[PDB]
DNA sequence: GCCTTGCCGGGTAA
DNA sequence: GTTCCGGCGCG
DNA sequence: CGCGCCGGAACTTACCCGGCAAGGC
């Protein structure tokens, strides 16, 4: 499904880059938000917003796109009770994510939070949990891997893809025609 | 000698 | 990345 | 009166980048 493996790729950029916001203003208003943050303005407005849009069309769901200027960042929003729960609950059964939508959630995460140098073939995240998800979704494709904490003083964690799989990795993840292809 | 990767600090893009 | 602010609509 | 969609933007750090050097072959 072309939906599943949009869906994915944005839950990875989503996870990595931004957030599921569930606020509670006075008084008693409420506010359910879906959000991607990115320092290029043309990345979000050429390569996001138009996926975004997409998956907004075929769940009918009827908020729209804001994008919004910070001090630091380009903020994509989507402010929408459907849409945050069906991101979050895609995220609660991430386990079951089949081969496209592993390869799609992995592509995006990479984007989000990798080493785009690819000189080296690394993602950063606090979330070890997450990391292990990866990690074995990433053995089970043959693409050899380990898990360490890398900065000491935040508690990060980086997930460091072996250059013996260097290619393995780059064209069957990365490059792959299956998904949206990264920037 | 050349690569791979664990560990690290800088500071900004989250 | 996260969570405040002050708007608006709608049953 | 109770909630949910717009539009901003202040407020802290968790990412990414790139060096170093220990260890493999
Ligand atoms: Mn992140
Ligand atoms: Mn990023």
């Amino acid at each position: 499904e072309n939906v599943s493996g949009i869906s994915a790729y944005l839950l990875g950029l989503i996870i990595g880059d931004g957030g599921l916001y569930k606020l509670k203003y006075k008084g008693n208003r409420s506010e359910y938000r879906v959000v991607i943050t990115a320092k290029s303005e043309n990345l979000i407005k050429q390569h996001i917003a138009p996926l975004m849009q997409f998956l907004i069309d075929e769940l009918n769901v009827k908020s729209k796109i804001q994008i919004v200027k910070g001090d630091t960042r380009y903020e994509l929003r989507v402010s929408s009770k459907k849409l945050y729960y069906y991101f979050a609950n895609m995220l609660e059964r991430i386990r079951l994510f089949n081969m496209r939508e592993q390869i799609a959630f992995i592509k995006g995460l990479y984007v989000a939070e990798g080493d785009m140098t690819l000189k080296r073939l690394r993602i950063w995240n606090k979330n070890k949990a997450l990391l292990e998800i990866v990690s074995r979704w990433l053995n089970n494709l043959g693409v050899r891997n380990t898990i360490h904490l890398d900065d000491h003083r935040h508690g990060v964690y980086v997930l460091n893809i072996s250059l013996r799989d260097r290619i393995k990795f780059v064209h069957t993840i990365l490059s792959s025609h299956l998904n949206p292809l990264p920037p």
